[PDB]
């Protein structure tokens, strides 16, 4: 069971994506991280430059990691489980049409999905769950983590 064995980590959003403002994108990123660290001991760091423990970017396709992107629609993202390098790291297919509304696709539904991998938890089979495979939307505006999602987080660290 991969963990991190340090509890302030750092992230860095390397780019942008088009669709949102650059404050939306980076307060979508705020909000997703503080979700798991209300139920944990991690404190993130953003930083603006430099090597972060979690790399955050829009790519397209092919993009050097072995696990293409596929378009419109499909795998909208995909993240790596805590570890060196690569390890912890988070993409988001720029080809989605990503907002800060109900509209297909919610960016901060679907980063606060990937950051549950980044921090070493696998897909829950609980329907009502954050880590649930399949994306559903749910109101935002007040988001709390669901119960299955803080045992999963608490069983890893504390
Ligand atoms: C490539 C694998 C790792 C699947 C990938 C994933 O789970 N991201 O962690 C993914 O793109 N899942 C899609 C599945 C789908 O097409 O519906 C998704 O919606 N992920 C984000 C999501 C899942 C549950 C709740 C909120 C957001
Ligand atoms: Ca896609
Ligand atoms: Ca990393
Ligand atoms: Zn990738
Ligand atoms: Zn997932």
């Amino acid at each position: 069971n991969p963990k991190w064995e340090r509890t302030n980590l750092t992230y860095r959003i390397r780019n942008y994506t088009p669709q949102l403002s650059e404050a939306e994108v980076e307060r979508a990123i705020k909000d997703a991280f503080e979700l798991w660290s209300v139920a944990s001991p991690l404190i993130f760091t953003r930083i603006s430059q430099g090597e972060a423990d979690i790399n955050i970017a829009f790519y397209q396709r092919d993009h050097g990691d072995n696990s293409p992107f596929d378009g419109p629609n499909g795998i909208l993202a995909h993240a790596f489980q805590p570890g060196q390098g690569i390890g912890g790291d988070a993409h988001f297919d720029a080809e989605e049409t990503w907002t800060n509304t109900s509209a297909n696709y919610n960016l901060f539904l679907v980063a606060a999905h990937e950051f549950g991998h980044s921090l070493g938890l696998a897909h829950s089979s609980d329907p009502g769950a954050l880590m649930y495979p399949n994306y559903a939307f749910r109101e935002t505006s007040n988001y709390s983590l669901p119960q299955d999602d803080i045992d999963g987080i608490q069983a890893i660290y504390g």
